[PDB]
């Protein structure tokens, strides 16, 4: 028999998002969490989401497979050290957008190393929709993607040092420098343009796109997303959920 | 001269669906139903659209070309008969998602025939995105679509036998392999996956997708639709309306 | 390092509209004047937005980089001549679907010249998703399309002589011969079909798209519009404003 109908819930998930940001990140964090809400319909796993990491130590963390993190990350001491504990313990991370944002402000070395060693660089400027390229076809988070695709719009990030640059990084999606030059406000005119990574020594993705009310648009995309949360779920090293 | 235009509509179509559905099915229709009235601007076509059945005894399902069951198929033997006689005597149609549901209680072997011999087998769960690939790419409904493309999310059927199995189906769009293991509450594993098919006793085509209210967020999808409602229109063994 | 960041708007631009047209045309217009508002969130460049082209004389348009016409042209002869010498001494212009409009009644004959040659021909109906292939695949507006892809439903327009006819236009994208016969109501069978082309000896583009409140569903198409609008603003004599 080919399928494997869940019995009970697989896995525990935790959304965070913060409404104390530009209104796009908001609007972003909103219907990703419907997204998501609706890949639980049927209760297939058990979603819980809040806007205050405050009340998850570390010890009311490690009960989840996996934390998504829509719009922001952690800002207080507590709130970064339940969370690093947590990733240091084998717990897994889906993040977007802003949620991977540090400058020369954040005092965060532990996350700017957890994210592969890229500090913000730049920008475009407004969001666009943006040629996308997969690195690795075979991956299971881009195996069922075309190899090349158009995404829907937001604003794009590059980092310094690239995320690539890392050995222990493998970069998954890349915008694609025929893209070039991109931008009508701020214009990025040339460089290495990862947007979808995993440092392999975390249980964890990084997705650059999340800005606004139409991220939902297209069927490609929404299946990266689809696929990049199934595959840090996954990989729990206490057992792959899927299997149960 | 290039164009033919209409200077009458040119063939009379009938939509049924019911609200006894889950919700998500009945908002598919609902949302096909405006698809194909606004297919209708202009009057190329007489449309008229039903939620019961009941009052079309073959007498009067006869005059239509074609038959569009966006979510169920008839429950009744009086229903059932009627649709049986419209199409053993050249009727068209064109069906989605549950309208080819049949289980071990539907007790219908004329319609199981009629779908090609696949009884409901299994499903992916929750409702997702997923690579497709097209079978026949000279075919009417897919000769304007690219060879693979993502569909937007649908919950997805396999069917035992599956209709490739028969001769007498042509197997026109096929989810592909590459989305192996599909699902997060209920993983489907293996198997052949068509999804769009025609048994070429009959003049008609099914369509397995149609779930909720994003169905119609890409363009190569609702192309995939006016294709297949195309197609089997113009099929009509008593002339194609559209050389009229 | 990679990015130029604008430090004030780039350039000046100028959407033109009616409402005096049918809906799907004032649909199309109001969501692209929505899609063209948010390229300018931060103020990239300055956008001022009419429904009423009478008062802009040349002296008030040559300010403006570039004219952005959603649903139609000018139809009076002052608006007529200031469009003209405008766009005879640099202007821009991005112009969509009915803008381009012509017929034995227009009575315009710069405006036909302007356009590459193109007198209406016929249309396919209903509005539908077409497959579209890139003509030019190194050129700045489809440098980062895909070579083929479904473009969202319109009504598509032939134009007799075709644009493409002309050695001074240079045609980007085209309607794939493989959607036809085109169209349920009324039928193309034939022909050549451009649907994005430039007349070099202007800085302006035609876009034959903008039917209706469902234009911007696909990152693809949506891609294609920002590339336009960016080509022809880059092309000003005067100085591409992405530089400065
Ligand atoms: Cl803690
Ligand atoms: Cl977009
Ligand atoms: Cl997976
Ligand atoms: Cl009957
Ligand atoms: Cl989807
Ligand atoms: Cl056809
Ligand atoms: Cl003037
Ligand atoms: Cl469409
Ligand atoms: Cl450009
Ligand atoms: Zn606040
Ligand atoms: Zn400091
Ligand atoms: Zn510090
Ligand atoms: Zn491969
Ligand atoms: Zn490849
Ligand atoms: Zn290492
Ligand atoms: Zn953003
Ligand atoms: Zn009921
Ligand atoms: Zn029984
Ligand atoms: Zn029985
Ligand atoms: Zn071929
Ligand atoms: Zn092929
Ligand atoms: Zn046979
Ligand atoms: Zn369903
Ligand atoms: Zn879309
Ligand atoms: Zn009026
Ligand atoms: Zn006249
Ligand atoms: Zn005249
Ligand atoms: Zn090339
Ligand atoms: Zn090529
Ligand atoms: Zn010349
Ligand atoms: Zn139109």
């Amino acid at each position: 028999y080919p399928a494997n109908y869940a019995k009970a819930p697989r896995f525990k998930a935790l959304i965070y998002y913060t409404q104390h940001a530009e209104e796009a990140h908001v609007q972003f964090a909103e219907q990703a969490t419907t997204f998501f809400k609706k890949l639980n319909y049927g209760d297939g796993f058990v979603l819980d989401i809040t806007t205050d990491f405050s009340k998850y130590p570390y010890e009311k963390l490690k009960e989840y497979n996996v934390i998504i993190m829509l719009n922001t990350s952690p800002n207080t001491k507590a709130e970064r050290d339940a969370f690093e504990q947590y990733m240091e313990n084998g717990g897994g991370w889906v993040g977007f957008h802003a949620a991977a944002y540090n400058d020369k402000n954040t005092h965060w070395p532990w996350f700017v190393k957890f994210l592969g060693g890229g500090v913000f660089y730049c920008n475009n400027w407004p969001p666009q929709p943006v040629l996308v390229e997969v690195d690795n076809e075979e991956h299971p988070v881009t195996k069922n993607l075309p190899a090349s695709f158009v995404a829907p719009a937001s604003e794009w990030y590059q980092w310094t040092p690239s995320p690539r640059q890392n050995k222990d990084v493998e970069v998954l999606l890349s915008l694609s420098p025929k893209n070039y030059p991109l931008g009508i406000k701020d214009v990025v005119n040339f460089g290495d343009f990862p947007i979808v990574w995993s440092n392999k020594n975390y249980r964890m993705i990084y997705l650059n796109m999340g800005h606004g009310d139409e991220e939902f648009i297209d069927g490609t995309q929404n299946l990266l997303l689809v696929n990049a949360f199934r595959w840090v779920v996954s990989k729990d090293k206490s057992g792959n959920p899927f299997l149960k």
